[PDB]
DNA sequence: ATTACCGGGCTCTGCCATCTTA
DNA sequence: TAAGATGGCAGAGCCCGGTAAT
């Protein structure tokens, strides 16, 4: 009966969370203050635990024990309270999605055994909590997925390649394999590809193409190279401009197209643009700022050295005052 | 003294469909 | 036989600066 009035003086949005999980509305027992007080205890803010309950109700349908076990299960891989009030902020979900601890506490032992330092493990609980509430079979299934994709390619050890893996690309452990499948075939199809240069661009610069949604990576490339064709660039010349910065895959198509455009209506060349490829790290704003800037002093463009668009703002600014 | 090369940091969460489970 | 547990989807860059090269 208390449970709709508790919730209001906590400052839930009870609308957002009735339609997120109803269920959780219709237990008899819920332990909406035990679970307030629990994270009050833990220094998480008013506003935060009302965030954290909007988002997933089923939160308060835990007890004291589970929690404060999870937490302290959490705390052999964090080293702070505050850590932990971070990663429940920005989701809910790794936490409190599972009541399972046992499973939790395994999922420990096995990703210790797959050769990880606890630095890694707090390095993918971080990153990627969600690694630590799935099942132990799932991750186990990624695992062998990597181990067997390592050394199907050209690797000397796949139990080394696992870690380099997991390391540059900490979200690889809540991916599905089908996914991550996609996304390697993908490449290898695409692209050359070699297996040793398969895995450097795996295990480095491309590491996160392996995330990418189901045909988000074929469509972006296909969008970066109908632009860059319609510029006069060749299909070598394209493979070689992404293959050099494959971080331009991650861009939506129209903000590609819009931040060539930006630079180009400035009458910065194509070929100026992908044998300096950095330059597209710069937002459309941060480039146009600069631009004007540059334009607004005695700069062409079409003729500068063009890398500054993309330097941090200290070594710009520095290089704009020079100027003038 | 200045630019090139290059890697690292942030936050990547929140929804829904399908099973398990009691 | 409804909830809870679980898997898996779609999501759509920007910036800084240490060190090597010049």
């Amino acid at each position: 009966e208390d449970l709709l009035k508790n919730l209001l003086t906590m400052g839930v949005d009870i609308d957002m969370a009735r339609k997120r999980q109803p269920g959780v509305f219709h237990r008899m027992i819920t332990n909406e203050q035990d679970l307030k007080m629990f994270l009050l205890s833990k220094g998480a803010s008013k506003e935060v635990i009302a965030s954290i309950i909007s988002r997933y109700p089923r939160a308060i349908t835990r007890t004291p024990e589970n929690l404060s076990k999870r937490w302290d299960l959490w705390r052999k891989i964090v080293t702070s309270d505050l850590e932990i009030v971070n990663i429940l902020e920005r989701s809910p979900e790794s936490f409190f999605r599972s009541n399972n601890n046992l499973n939790l506490e395994n999922n420990i032992k096995f990703l210790y055994s797959v050769g990880l330092t606890r630095k890694c493990l707090c390095r993918l609980l971080t990153n990627a909590p969600r690694t630590f509430s799935n099942s132990l079979d799932l991750n186990k299934q990624m695992v062998e997925f990597l181990q067997a994709a390592g050394l199907s390619l050209g690797h000397n050890d796949p139990a080394d390649f696992v870690r380099k893996i997991i390391f540059k690309n900490p979200f690889i452990l809540i991916q599905s394999t089908k996914r991550v499948k996609a996304n390697i075939e993908f490449l290898r199809s695409t692209f050359n590809l070699n297996s040793e240069e398969l895995l450097v661009l795996i295990c480095g610069p491309g590491a996160e193409i392996l995330d990418l949604s189901n045909d988000y990576a074929r469509r972006s490339y296909a969008n970066i190279k109908e632009k860059l064709f319609s510029l006069g660039c060749t299909e070598e010349e394209v493979q070689k401009f992404v293959l050099s910065y494959p971080d331009v895959i991650f861009l939506a198509e129209k903000k590609f197209n819009d931040k060539i455009d930006c630079l180009m209506e400035e009458n910065i060349s194509i070929s100026q643009i992908i044998e300096n490829p950095r330059v597209l790290d710069s937002s459309i704003s941060t480039l146009k700022s600069r631009i004007k800037e540059l334009v607004n002093a005695g700069c062409n463009l079409s003729t500068l050295n063009i890398t500054l668009l993309s330097w941090s703002k200290k070594r710009y600014e520095a290089k704009l005052k020079k100027l003038s």
